[PDB]
């Protein structure tokens, strides 16, 4: 009769106190258990646990479910914080028998008349007002069919807390609509909601409300706790909004779960400026009103809507994949630079279109090179920049507190001594005093301020002298490293907390990807990130003006991905435009904007000259060629000057090659060759696939182009299309074959190794040009172009002043450092597996900018070691030599698992920074999946600044040894140090487990796996009747490093041997550090209690006493290996050894006396009897209840027997009789004996002083003391022993019988004299005298109070031994 009680603690929210660390205690009817340690007032517990006991139903479900969660400092005891005593059967009665998701109360017992202590959230389981005040909204998004240009939407805000809605008044055909009204949410606080959700809605006479977005407000950020604590306050201050796409297009819109709040928002949706206060009372009551026109008057003084001056410099575009057509880059903040409103200017807001082109090992990229294409943008935003430069000084604060935190971590796992980490938290916090004692900017004088940023101001001053204070008392007060460890990451989190600013009404720079009109890729830098300050460095952006790494996502991408889309490096500026002036100091290179004209000519295919016969276009035009534009059209403007004349111009080791394959076919009928059949990478009429060959200075090493399957195809490896008038050739490509198609396209792979005046071409004027004359040209024209470039008094912040131009912007690079990186990939860990063998076949394409490579494949194993470096020969990195040196740009790992039939799968990937050290050394960098790690890589990177710059005009050590040939090697002093180890392995049993696989682990075994060097223990033959390896002393030898960093956790696992090769694998291990593994009977019970009118003359007649422990036995002071599970951690344990160089058993319980039980009946009668539960037998001692008495004495025998480990535990318990209703509880209390045997002392038998044939002293072990210091010799290997009469040896030390009986009586009870030294040598073995256990019960009701004591002694010897001696009475 057991039952299973399932606890699951989710959160808590509000807890009481400050900079707590809250855990919970959970307790089931006595049975504690601890959660996972959290921070903060909001933890996030998320564990579960479990409980069991044997009883009836009748009394199981009756108990109380504690949720008892606390305050635990690492110095200080629990403090409560929240306690509950709902009942076991409120939970089993309810359908499912189960709670899920229910939000609870939380109190203390200190003050229950205090109400809530917080909340929580939790799942059981039993087994067998605020005044919010909206104005107006702008930029709304059409979301009504055309046939009032872009007024096709009827907004009104709905508004939703703590489960209450409200509703706004609905405003027709109007994309800025003014409502003026206030919503009074009559939430009482606080409540179990903490955000608010606030849904603009686009009314539908006919169909569903469509949603416009939604956003949020969580009300914590805009509350204190608190003098300094203050309700939530929020604006008058504009929202910004993001969700799905603004292109209207009609039809389902794929991204529309975006804009109902869940997940990042792809697109800027508009904003609303609302305002909310707190009229706190506790007369709920809600309401709609329309404000007064006086109401409207005080939200205008905090519009002062400054123009703003945006920059952006792309500076690269690699890591590009399944490129499809031109891509181009476009900037937007906010709704300027949306480039499908064609309302801008025609500068617009996007780079050039550009062709991407094969890296030469895996990739694309965008050849930009020495010409980085420049977006600028105007806009018109709020002047919130006191809040930016508040929350960019709280930033920059906190991210040099946490680069000098991982500083200290570098040095420590250096093993740098303890000066030089002294000198490094010293410097952490004397420039943390530096940077804190810089004043906050004042909020008091600026007629902009709300009250929100009133309130910040005064708990930023006070928090952050806090942070000043406590920095001066670990200044003077110098504690250990972990204590201001602790310190270090407390005002870490509280600088990150504060930094939040939640009226930031900038929208994020939301930089997209175009291919053709199609919206690929996006990011959304924050507007706080790139803001300029004239005030200093501190209070700038931490990419304002530098060179930021960016890596786009996919819309509704929750994760980082599979499939990475691309990769940037943007050198993003923002600021006013009365500050516009200072990009001057920012800005590097020749910035450019080139005055163009295009002069046109023809040939048609009977003139045989180029001339003007049968051109219908105007001679010099634009790059559309109708519309005609001159040499002198384009001039320079308010700031500028030419910088050159007119002129007549366009813009490693190995490398791999791709070939192309067109065909054509009739509906209905069967594949062809076309004429166009052998054509380049566009399909159209090229040199064939073999007339392309090797240029000169390297060769072939492919033996042909060979066919390729690994790309988005069908079977047969082509992509379709249908012919559409009024060309004959077809436009539109699809990876599937459908019976409608009647041209396809194939691809191809091959790879080598290393050992007119301008004009463009095309077939017809306005198809498909290019920069070469061939033969099937018709056409023709020439790129007029001359340099202008600002002028030297203004520098290049004339390029904001380009308004008015009716042009391409970009930063024209005169020169490149020339780089050498050399990537050190010695090996990797715990990658994930792919394949069906339950391996995979790791290798790693590594890039950095354009230029990638990929290592060799190791076959079929999950612990590669490449021990390969690749080695990336003359990669340019453009700017400054400084610039590049303290920002590289990031190198990208991604490991694959090679498929010989298939395609690759990905595998986890890792972003790195390359160090300019000259021989840096290798750590470790986590892999990630996206969704989760899986894996480590032990990489090194080294990048090296040649001796030359490449000049682009105006339009090294040693290389290292070979392990193979042409594949180089990790070098020598680089390397972990691998050595030869011998270990000698021990396996003796497994403890612990619960079931796996729909059955009970029956015959588990083991194998030992370090390094792949396999060795493989012997099988428990049955473990729930006998938890014994077979088989002690094992040997290996392992190859193993010597430095615990780059050393290998233990790989052990074990497996169930089940039959027919149906072992399944219950568990695995991992060994985090391997430091540990390199006168008569009644004479004696009375003296022993102390009553000294009982016990007579036993006491003066020297004789012994045994221990009676008044409280438990776990106050006496008296290698073990833990099973690891993926998820919860510890599950079991293993018992053996690792030495690292260069079962029934026979039971006799007794129950004697009690004492100290409470009259529990309310007449005063306690009743009590016993009932213990070993395995399948079961106690009814209600037959013999001692009725009435505080101090029963039982004084019965309980044979019994035992098997180990099912039997290995004794729990025992009383209960108190009634008259009519059921036997009330008193208490429990338990023992597990598993650990009394498992000692290497040996500690089953307790001893008695002396050793006696009979009397009080009578022996009661298997063997006499003579043979049990013999069987201690045999088991420690120390040496046998040799008796006499009068003396006894151990460790060949002569000991003599005077040690023990001078000044004592020889009592005629004494045994052997061999048997009492013998004895006596044992008693300084470290074992425990004799016991009788009187241990305190605990009450069910409360963990914290004891329920009388219970006193008994058990017996327990394993039959294989011997046979003990017979019991005596009591
Ligand atoms: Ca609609
Ligand atoms: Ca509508
Ligand atoms: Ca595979
Ligand atoms: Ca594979
Ligand atoms: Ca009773
Ligand atoms: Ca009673």
């Amino acid at each position: 009769q057991d039952f299973q009680i399932r606890v699951q603690v989710i959160e808590g929210r509000q807890l009481p106190g400050v900079n707590i660390k809250p855990v919970v205690k959970v307790t089931a009817a006595g049975q504690t258990k601890r959660t996972r340690i959290h921070k903060g007032n909001s933890p996030l517990f998320n564990e579960t646990l479990f409980f069991n006991l044997f009883d009836s139903p009748g009394e199981l479900f009756d108990e109380p479910i504690f949720i008892t969660v606390v305050d635990s400092r690492s110095l200080r005891t629990d403090a409560l914080l929240g306690e509950f005593r709902m009942d076991v059967g409120t939970i089993y009665r309810e359908p499912r028998h189960a709670y899920l998701r229910k939000w609870l109360l939380l109190s203390d017992p200190d003050d229950f008349s205090a109400g809530a202590r917080g909340y929580l959230k939790t799942s059981l389981c039993v087994l067998g007002h605020f005044c919010l005040k909206v104005f107006r909204a702008e930029d709304l998004p059409q979301m009504d069919d055309a046939v009032n240009k872009k007024n096709l939407v009827d907004p009104f805000v709905e508004v939703s807390f703590a489960g209450k809605m409200l509703c706004s008044k609905i405003l027709e055909k109007t994309a800025n609509p003014q409502w003026n009204q206030n919503i009074t949410l009559p939430a009482m606080f606080p409540s179990m909601c903490e955000k608010m959700r606030i849904r603009i809605i686009d009314w539908d006479r006919l169909t569903h409300n469509d949603i416009v977005a939604t956003t949020y407000l969580s009300m914590s950020k805009i509350s204190a706790p608190g003098y300094l604590g203050f309700l939530p306050t929020f604006g008058p201050c504009y929202i910004n909004l993001y969700g799905s796409p603004r292109e209207f297009t009609g039809f389902p819109d794929p991204y529309t779960e975006l804009n109902t709040g869940k997940g990042e928002g792809v697109a800027y949706r508009g904003r609303l400026l609302l305002s909310l206060e707190t009229k706190l009372v506790e007369h709920s009551e809600q309401k709609v009103e329309d404000l007064p026109a006086d109401d409207i008057l005080r939200v205008e003084k905090y519009l002062r809507r400054r123009k703003y001056s945006l920059f952006a410099a792309f500076y690269s575009a690699t890591m590009l994949q399944d490129v499809d057509d031109a891509i181009q880059f476009e900037v937007s903040i906010g709704n300027y630079g949306n480039k499908f409103d064609m309302t801008c200017l025609p500068l617009a807001s996007t780079t050039q279109y550009s062709r991407a082109v094969f890296d030469g090992c895996h990739y694309y990229y965008l050849p930009w090179g020495n010409v980085k294409p420049v977006v600028v943008l105007s806009s018109y935003w709020e002047d919130i920049s006191h809040r930016i430069e508040t929350q960019n000084q709280l930033l920059g604060i906190a991210d040099r507190l946490e680069a000098g935190l991982e500083q200290v971590h570098l040095a420590l796992k250096a093993q740098c001594s303890t000066e030089d980490v002294d000198s490094l938290v010293a410097q952490l916090t004397d420039e943390l005093i530096a940077g804190c004692s810089q004043p906050l900017g004042d909020i008091h004088e600026t007629p902009s301020a709300t009250h929100l940023d009133q309130y910040l101001y005064q708990l930023r001053t006070h928090h952050l002298s806090q942070i000043t204070e406590a920095a001066l008392a670990l200044k003077l007060g110098h504690s250990e490293l972990p204590a201001a460890l602790e310190q270090a990451e407390d005002w870490l989190l509280r600088l990150r907390a504060l930094a939040e600013e939640p009226q930031n009404s900038l929208p994020d720079i939301v930089i997209w990807m175009l291919q053709g009109d199609k919206r690929v890729a996006y990011q959304r830098v924050p507007a706080h990130q790139v803001l300029f300050s004239r005030r200093g460095a501190n209070y700038c952006g931490k990419n304002c003006g530098k060179l930021q790494t960016i890596f786009l996502k996919y819309p509704m991408e929750k994760v980082p991905g599979a499939r990475m889309p691309v990769q940037i490096r943007v050198k993003l500026w923002f600021g006013l435009s009365v500050d516009e002036k200072e990009f001057n100091q920012f800005a590097e290179g020749k910035l450019s904007v080139f005055a163009e004209t295009y002069e046109n000519e023809t040939k048609l295919a009977l003139v045989g000259n180029w001339g003007t016969t049968g051109l219908t276009y105007p001679k010099f035009s634009d790059v559309t060629g109708k519309i005609k534009l001159p040499k002198d059209s384009f001039r320079p403007s308010a700031g500028w000057t030419w910088a050159g004349d007119w002129f007549v111009c366009p813009e490693h080791l190995s490398f791999v090659e791709e070939v192309f394959e067109n065909q054509t076919r009739l509906p209905g009928g069967q594949w062809i060759y076309m004429s166009d059949n052998y054509t380049d990478v566009n399909g159209e009429k090229v040199l064939p696939k073999d007339d392309i060959e090797c240029p000169l200075g390297w060769k072939w090493e492919d033996e042909e182009w060979s066919t390729d399957l690994n790309r988005a195809v069908d079977e047969q490896g082509w992509e379709y299309s249908i012919t559409i008038p009024p060309e004959r050739k077809p436009k539109h490509w699809v990876p599937a074959e459908k019976m409608y198609y009647t041209h396809r396209r194939r691809r191809w792979v091959r790879l080598r190794r290393r050992d007119g005046e301008g004009w463009e071409y095309a077939s017809l004027f306005g198809w498909k040009f290019h920069l070469e004359y061939r033969k099937t040209d018709a056409f023709r024209r020439r790129r007029w172009r001359r340099r202008m470039e600002p002028l030297e008094k203004t520098g290049p912040a004339a390029v904001f002043a380009l308004e008015g131009a009716l042009p391409t912007i970009s930063c024209i690079f005169d020169y490149g450092n020339r780089y050498h990186l050399r990537c050190y990939m010695y090996q990797a860990r715990d990658l994930a597996a792919m394949d069906k063998d339950s391996f995979s076949d790791p290798y790693a394409i590594v890039s950095f900018l354009h230029q990638s490579q990929k290592t060799v494949v190791v076959k079929n194993t999950l612990n590669p070691t490449w021990d390969q470096t690749l080695i990336f020969y003359e990669i340019e990195i453009f700017g400054e030599p400084a610039t590049v040196a303290e920002q590289p740009p990031s190198i990208v790992v991604e490991l694959y698992d090679h498929d010989t039939y298939g395609a690759d799968e990905f595998m986890g990937r890792c972003i790195c920074q390359p160090s300019l050290e000259r021989m840096p050394r290798l750590a470790w960098f986590p892999l990630t999946r996206g969704s989760q790690p899986s894996g480590e890589l032990l990489a090194s990177f080294e990048l090296i600044q040649r001796e030359k710059p490449a000049i682009h005009h105006i339009p090294l050590p040693y290389p290292p040894p070979q392990r193979e040939a042409n594949i180089y090697m990790v070098p020598q002093n680089i390397k972990p140090a691998l050595q030869r180890t011998a270990i000698e392995i021990l396996a003796w049993g497994l403890r612990n487990m619960k079931s796996y696989q729909l059955a009970n682990i029956s015959s588990p075994s083991l194998v030992v796996e370090c390094g792949g060097q396999t060795v493989q223990s012997c099988v428990i033959r049955n473990l729930r009747k006998n938890p014994n390896f077979d088989i002690c002393t094992l040997f290996m030898e392992v190859m193993l490093p010597r430095e615990e960093l780059y050393c290998p956790p233990i790989t052990v696992k074990v497996i169930d041997n089940r039959q027919f090769g149906r072992r399944p694998v219950v568990g695995q291990c991992t060994i985090r550090s391997l430091e540990s593994f390199l006168i008569d009977w009644w004479s004696k019970f009375f003296a022993s209690i102390g009553e000294r009118e009982k016990c007579g003359s036993y006491l003066e007649k020297d004789f012994d006493t045994l221990k009676v422990y008044d409280t438990q036995l776990e106050n006496v002071e008296a290698n073990t290996f833990k099973l690891y599970r993926g998820k919860t951690s510890v599950i079991g344990e293993f018992k053996g050894l690792f030495k690292i160089y260069p079962q029934e058993c026979l039971v006799r319980i007794y129950i004697v006396r009690a004492f100290g039980l409470q009259p529990k009946d309310p007449n005063g009668k306690c009743d009590p009897y016993i009932k213990i539960s070993i395995g399948k037998k079961s106690v009814s001692d209600q037959d013999n209840y001692i009725p009435c008495t505080l101090e029963p004495v039982f004084g019965k025998m309980f044979e019994l027997t035992c098997t180990l480990p099912l039997e290995k535990d004794l729990k025992i318990t009383l209960y108190d009789y009634d008259l009519l209703s059921k036997d009330e509880k008193i208490g429990e209390t338990v023992v597990d004996l598993e650990n009394r045997l498992l000692s290497k002392f040996g500690a089953r038998c307790g001893l008695p002083q002396t050793y006696c044939v009979s009397g009080p002293n009578q022996w009661r072990d298997q063997l006499r003391p003579s043979q049990l210091l013999h069987l201690f010799c045999q088991q420690h290997r120390v040496k046998a022993p040799v008796y006499r009469t009068d003396r006894v040896m151990f460790q060949d030390k002569e000991y003599s019988i005077e040690e023990i009986e001078a000044g004592r009586i020889p009592n005629p009870h004494l045994g052997p004299v061999e048997e009492r030294l013998a004895l006596h040598v044992l008693q300084q073995q470290g074992l425990v005298p004799e016991h009788v256990e009187s241990r305190p019960l605990y009450s069910p009701l409360q963990p914290d109070i004891e329920q009388g004591k219970l006193q008994m002694w058990v017996d327990l010897f394993p039959k294989a031994l011997g046979r003990p001696g017979p019991p005596f009475n009591i």
